[PDB]
DNA sequence: CGGGCATGCCCG
DNA sequence: CGGGCATGCCCG
């Protein structure tokens, strides 16, 4: 009955888990992701990279789903919708988050919570230990009349063909023109006044 | 053959000005005029009022038409519209100034340069030395995907009925939060460094 | 209200 | 590139 996805970390039987690359603090990086923060800040419309860990191997047929909602209570049952105006300048317009360099992507609009997700399969690791996908973010945080400086999650679940769910995490993502300055400084506010 | 409309100030044979209430530079003032800068520092979707001055009284059927343009050179030939966003939130969405209290308003899009204008009939003053006509300016100058924090001027044109041009003038507009902040800024700024 | 934090971006 | 100006707005 809820139209909120749940958020809350399912590892589940398969071990599943998220990684992500190191790339530190820059002012120019394109994206670093913060471990203390389990916070991703990256910029608009670029590589987003999310590796998908599992300690065993998921059946055939398994799905790799992300899905955005609002991190504060206050606005946790708005949907996380593309801005008009990067809507107006495969993936259709009002999503937000997109995935690159899959031949297999779905995007969908749920009939009931109009929520959008983007969907791809679970490929396993080559001969490796996590597969990687690209994603996009196609709006700032700060974009007036979409995320409106409001900080979001992706939730990540990994469900079988039937529907499933076999995992599920989830991070904190902020899209911002200067990732490296931006993670220190919340890192740094962390430290002083967390 | 210009797509540009003339900026050039043209007082001509009726002696016609614009006049401006003093307000002050408080941090909240709704707006604020600079005559040292020719412009007006208003707050969107508030009232903005502009008087005009003429020296003789126009003919019966003059119109009051007010047009944005970009200030800038290397921006002067774009068309200026309301941002996506705040189109989507008698005055078609796309238009930037409206009038309001009138009940003779036109909007207008010219089918030759596209440019958006509003008009309004000219009234002579009441048995006053001016006329107030209160306009809106429906977007900040900040707006992403319209004015783009670029600045525009707002022409005023006195027009007969048949579509002479009587007289012309123009300001400076800036659209934001906190005008009286603003424009003590930029004084200070020419004062400082102009 | 006024102080000052925010956050995209600096091109007259 | 990194410094710092900008400019809406501060609500976990
Ligand atoms: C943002 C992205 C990059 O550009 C490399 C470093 C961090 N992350 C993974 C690869
Ligand atoms: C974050 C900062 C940089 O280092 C470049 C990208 C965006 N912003 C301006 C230049
Ligand atoms: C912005 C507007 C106001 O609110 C009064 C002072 C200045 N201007 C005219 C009236
Ligand atoms: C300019 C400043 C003020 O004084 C109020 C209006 C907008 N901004 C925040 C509060
Ligand atoms: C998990 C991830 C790594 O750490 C490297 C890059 C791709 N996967 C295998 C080797
Ligand atoms: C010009 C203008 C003024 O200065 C006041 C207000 C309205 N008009 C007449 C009196
Ligand atoms: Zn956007
Ligand atoms: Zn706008």
């Amino acid at each position: 009955s809820s139209s909120v996805p749940s958020q809350k970390t399912y590892q589940g039987s398969y071990g599943f888990r998220l990684g992500f690359l190191h790339s530190g603090t820059a002012k120019s990086v394109t994206c670093t992701y913060s471990p203390a923060l389990n916070k991703m800040f990256c910029q608009l419309a670029k590589t987003c990279p999310v590796q998908l860990w599992v300690d065993s191997t998921p059946p055939p047929g398994t799905r790799v789903r992300a899905m955005a909602i609002y991190k504060q209570s206050q606005h946790m049952t708005e949907v996380v919708r593309r801005c008009p105006h990067h809507e107006r300048c495969l993936a259709p317009p009002q999503h937000l988050i997109r995935v690159e360099g899959n031949l297999r992507v779905e995007y969908l609009d749920d009939r009931n919570t109009f929520r959008h997700s983007v969907v791809v399969p679970y490929e396993p690791p080559e001969v490796s230990d996590c597969t990687t996908i690209h994603y996009n973010y196609m709006c700032n945080s700060s974009c007036m009349g979409g995320m409106n400086r409001r900080p979001i999650l992706t939730i990540i679940t990994l469900e079988d063909s039937s529907g499933n769910l076999l995992g599920r995490n989830s991070f904190e993502v902020r899209v911002c023109a200067c990732p490296g300055r931006d993670r220190r400084t919340e890192e740094e506010n962390l430290r002083k006044k967390g």
